[PDB]
């Protein structure tokens, strides 16, 4: 319900920026040509003209299998075979360059290199393509792993996952809800600054709260952390509400914040929500998605260089619409800050 | 939502009945709490306890008038160093604690107490059950109750909370004790919930959750396959299972496309969590920002019938402790009468 | 023997001479306390303090009638929660630790607590010192004083034990509160009691003890040796050595035969101990084997004067604790009033 | 005082005695020693021992004729590489090491030294017990009797002091050896000193120390809590009694009044530390600044009978150490026989 | 040198002519590598196996023809997801690791990958042996041998490899796998290379190397010496000892004259290293400054016979690696019968 | 091979012929051992040193005679305790190693050991280099020269082995001294075997050696990719590279054909090991079954010339240690007239 009035108001800001750039639309690339998920949702993309396709794959299996699938609007899309593109040799002299002094040799970075997902970090990495979405058919972990080794973090940041929590006037943000096992306040606290970023970008000001399970008592434990956590942010970024350690009632209830902490900086209600751990954000998050019927969309990646989204292999079509909306989005705001 | 009170009260006077009519003496040590008069309002027309105020009367009666409560004037009051049996509950408290620090003077000193007043009283019998912590942090009120009442065998102190939803309710633990149960902890907890679970004449489902499906990866995966491999072998008659994440938990229809060699069929009613922070964040997060009724949080693993109050609750809230540690007190009273 | 606590008493009242006569304010939060009204006694005939009592005044004054003790029922005493300053230092004590999980409710139900009451006295100014712990345990009793009163900079709370002899003391420290100091922290304890040492005119000789004669073997050794190290580096001027076993320290003969490069000369009056276990049994073994008199144990590094008394303690330690915190207080004042 | 030497006299000549009158061969790995030929002067008119020194005959009678002693000119004197079996002592030294990193070569350096010619002698019978280590550090002095003679079945090497007052006498295990004793290993040192105290026909009553009283708390609190309760399970006909302060341990009115329930009645004989620092200063500091007699280190928990003396001994502690290793020798020799 | 294949491709031919006449079938997932069918084609002259290409049967026909290799134009040739079994082999490898993260979609994908396939192939008997990895660095080629065909009960999988001199040979192990084993898993390679050099009909001697002789001490001398008492008490026959020095090992002659009591005589045939950085520096050490012919490296440990060849191998490496795998597949197969 | 100790004898008579012909005094601790003699026999006609044997002169020559070796026969001989500097000697040890647990008589004890009186009389000037230790263990001889001579500034003690080959020669390092040397120490390490190589005019290339080939990974593959890069920060003229592995580093063609990035061009000349199992084991294998001359180890990283002899070691092999001790004597005496 309020999702598709999101991503509607996604969509139309992909239109938006599609205008001011000449009508060009994003070049996407996803790895698994032959996901029927994905084939399935790229129905859906390409007549809401949010980017341009390239599948990887053998051309044959892939018309076949779309073919096989009924799927009318994908005889024209753009389809690439790794080992046969005429930037491969470069791409395999690249990687090998990145990587020659952890562990990669020259025949291992070819053979990498004809693996579909790391030819399509490349692609992204090297400017051939503006964005990817992989990972449907493996695990997270591997599937964000050439993400990482081709295209990197941008300084002092941390690839981390975000979610939505779409209610009837306002939105939350949940981080870190994939990547990190057990992050250090130092990592937090870096995180907090990722996801407001992305608060910020839809014209919202951020306000974030370190969760845990203590109301400001920076017991030692996960409490400092999360204590320690909100000083870190609040150096890095003074213009900004960071606050913890709290309990998650007393970060989304304004209310009660007020009443019971009146000397708490974080005023109106927490927007970003920062997790101690994956544990808490992934069951917190897939519980809000069951029980109390709420709206969830995401996991998007947050903290890479360019434009990248890891699927979870439970990822519904929406799922991918979704994901490529946002890998859409940001692949044009890098854009625009690198014409910057 | 409110008819899961509703049948719970029904419940206590199904007990009473077939028990001569007698209800639990339940004792609450905070006697000048505005919350607990407040709420002993609605649960003495209720017929769920007799309810013991622990304090001065002298205050006690101001602020019962204060707050101008009429069916309170008659309800017992006890001031602690003033009972008959005060000073040997010292005597009592001292045995227990001699060894771990508690000299005799130490003992008077905290037997004043209320809490360690109230929590002696049920563990000798002079009441059924205790409701505490309505002013004072968790860990400060579960103390004397841990010291005074004690574990029963084999048991490990965990919060248990209610997730009421239209059809069924599902039970969360550990939501309040426990920062980081090991393996055989989180089998322990998961059992304490089934039994709290069998109570109601419902099936235990039991999942033991993590941020992993079936991984067994290093870590909290792993620890969680542990826990329900353990359960499974105390209670082979339940379905117990794990690692697994919360979708997969409490949605059938996941377990049953995605992970069909899974034995747990049916999607769980008891979710066992790996560590405080997820647990209460959880919990916390279902109630503000989803439609969901939570009640709770109620302790299990104790001996005799104690629960304890967050700081943060509301009057309702005590009302809901207040019936569950009288079920509880009669749950217990009718295993002591076989035993 | 008492010589020492009557050069100490009157040490109180010089100081009180050259300020107007004025004593120092010391607050007691066990006002009922049988031993501490005794020892009270004794204290005001002496003109060590103005006492205040906390409780409420009807049952202090009928434990002052029951013990017959004539000279206290003039003497000020003050309920908590009817101070006019209680809800201030309400406010004040939620300042410091609203970040360490202390709701405003909270601050309240402590403040009402006679030593919390009492640290907060003398943290705001309405006391100059405070003695407490007659009823509870140590832990209990400094926790108070610890969150409202607080070390000086880099200071440590330590206790303090004198051993008296015939021509000097002994400084025993820390034997109350720090269960295995490190390095760092030993050079501390080492300069707070050399501080106490030094307030007597007697020029302060510490060892760091350990079981070991100049080792620096890997442990307490290495500890004990590294802890001088640091002690120096901080007061060059003093005579700081370590590690040591105890005889070496304080029997100059031995440090004389077998070890001529130690620094230390003329046998130690401060003894650092390396962790809890040795101190406390070292002192407790001195007082029962041995005719030696102990006196103490008293709290240093404290921001302000403060003594927390032992469960078991008599009244002629009140007594000591008492003058202590007074001539604590009196040395406080001329400190800050610079 | 001295009346405990001659009691211990008293026995050593009742165990020579129904003994055919033969006295007990002590070898004395530091033959020029000036105090240890002192000592033994005294010890050879008492008829305590066979002395057997080490070293050159021709240096050594040099140093004897030097000093002006006359009863010493007629002792057994050995040079190590000289004696018969001095090569079979190499080989059973390196039946015992070689896969502890030494090799032949190694040994036969190794047994040259006096301190490892000793223990073999008393390890393989030709002497009863030995004294050693009069000019070099404990730890090295103790090295050759452990790797040579070794401790008895569940033995710790442990060394005791005895604390004289003029009623009774205290013991204190263990004040050389072990750093930081786990529980198990504080129960074995217990029995070993309780085992000691029975030779006396004194009922033995043992207090595990710490620096609280019996609170279990997480620590040395436990540790010594838990030894206390192991202690009791391998001798259920001791009073053995802990956690708790060392005041608490000797004086049997506290014990009384604060902890009635404690199975410890009449005060402490045996104190067991938790930790080298706190027994080694604890026994240091009662010597130097109390009047108690106190004497030791005796070595307990090895095979055969060997004692180890401190740098800091003084001629008549010599005397009492061969005394000790006498009772010693004629006990295990007499165990061996039954 | 040559000398060695020769011995081991005639010991192939002697147990096929003594079992029907049939050769084992092994799998190679690399079906299209040139140098893979480089040195099959050296093989099929010498019938050794049944060879079992993995790929489109098209490119390997394809690469057979470019690379004018004649003798290949009738193998084998299998494309997985075109196998029979392949649909209920995705269904073994979905119940093997159903628990470990891989969902059902997961195993199809990965039973399409020919390192997977050509696993479960030897698992499930449609094949004898599989050599894999001559293009993957070796971690990754071994973990779908190690999920899917595993180690046979306390086994542990292993890097071996045999430097050969002219008149015998040593072995060396763990070279691939094991960064640093622990006392346990040294014992068990070192069982491991022994059954590998009793097959040889040579009485194996087995040395664990360490930096030391005979100390034990804390660190790497304890771990072999340890892991030396633990083999021997597993397999009480053979000649196992340590913790030694290499040249200790290898020369009879410094083992002699300097430790007459080690249990090991005649110098080392297997070298166990105590981690894989002396292990993996030593051979390719000995391979590239010492003229001495090393082959290798061969997998011990797991349940079915497989190897792993390194990323950088030459063609006679696969050679030697696919004559093992033969042997290996041979005696499984007879452990299998008994 | 035979020719690089010849060459390097022709630098000793160089570097003597260029200060006045004087030749390096170098003190003997083992004036008695047979081996050392007999290499004394060979040294004295190339005119390398000045031998200093110790030692009772009385014995000394009886060995001398007996063992018939006519060139011996006036040079110098001490006795330690008989030298007019021994107190003093004793003295500075003393003030060394007096807060390391060593009296004054522990001191005396000491310096009776030839091994601490030589290395004292090369600290005090009165010889320029010492060699010792052919019949005790590495670390039992290689500590007095750390304990007396130490480290110079920034220095480690570190052992150091060539390998001869017949074009050039590799240096093998640490290969005695450090058990697991941190990414600073090894930098360290490399940057004294670089000096060495220096010397003999050759340019420094070096290679940190791991399991791992320019991985990183965690583990020895960081340590040594950080050590590589300390050591080039701190000496930016050098090739030095890592982590590699053994043929990577020693073998240019494979350097070249798959690591072009690579900054080590042409082979390394310089190995250092993660830890000391494998430098161990590596240089004694590359001795027994490569059978390439190897000779080593020579200890670098100390103030002044000092070699320790191997137990193991040959006539020759005291012969090269000799002559290397000389040269660097000659080395150190450049420097110290800056």
């Amino acid at each position: 319900s309020h999702s598709k009035v999101f991503i509607r108001s996604a969509i139309n800001r992909v239109h938006q920026n599609s205008a001011a750039n000449g009508g060009e639309l994003p070049r996407i690339v996803f790895p698994e040509g032959t996901s029927t998920k994905v084939l399935k949702a790229l129905a859906t993309l390409v007549e809401e003209k949010i980017c341009q396709p390239i599948l990887l794959g053998y051309p044959e299996r892939v018309k076949e299998k779309i073919k096989a699938l009924d799927i009318p609007l994908l005889n024209d899309v753009s389809i690439v075979h790794p080992s046969s593109h005429p930037k491969y040799f470069s791409f395999v002299e690249k990687l090998y360059s990145l990587r020659q002094r952890k562990g990669i040799n020259l025949g291992e970075a070819e053979r990498l290199m004809a693996d579909p997902n790391y030819f399509a970090a490349m692609m992204v990495n090297q400017g051939e393509a503006d964005g990817m979405v992989s990972g449907s058919s493996i695990n997270y972990a591997d599937a964000v792993r050439p993400i990482l080794q081709t295209i990197g973090v941008y300084k002092e940041g941390i690839p981390a996952g975000l979610n939505f929590v779409l209610l009837e006037d306002k939105f939350l943000v949940l981080a870190d809800t994939t990547v990190n096992l057990n992050p250090t306040a130092e990592q937090c606290a870096q995180i907090a600054l990722q996801a407001a970023k992305i608060v910020e970008y839809f014209g919202i000001e951020p306000r974030v709260a370190m969760l845990s399970y203590s109301n400001f008592s920076g017991a030692e434990g996960t409490p400092r952390k999360m204590k320690k956590a909100a000083e870190i942010a609040r150096s890095l970024r003074p213009d900004l509400m960071i606050e913890g350690d709290m309990q998650a009632d007393t970060a989304v209830n304004p209310e009660i914040m007020e009443r019971l902490f009146p000397f708490s900086g974080l005023k109106g209600g927490a927007n970003v929500l920062v997790f101690p751990n994956l544990e808490s954000s992934d069951i917190a998050y897939k519980l809000i998605q069951q029980i109390g019927k709420a709206e969830v969309i995401g996991p998007f990646l947050t903290g890479v260089r360019r434009s990248a989204n890891v699927l979870q292999r439970t990822t519904t079509v929406d799922g991918i619409v979704n994901s490529v909306v946002f890998t859409a989005l940001e692949a044009q705001y890098i854009k625009e800050v690198l014409k910057s």
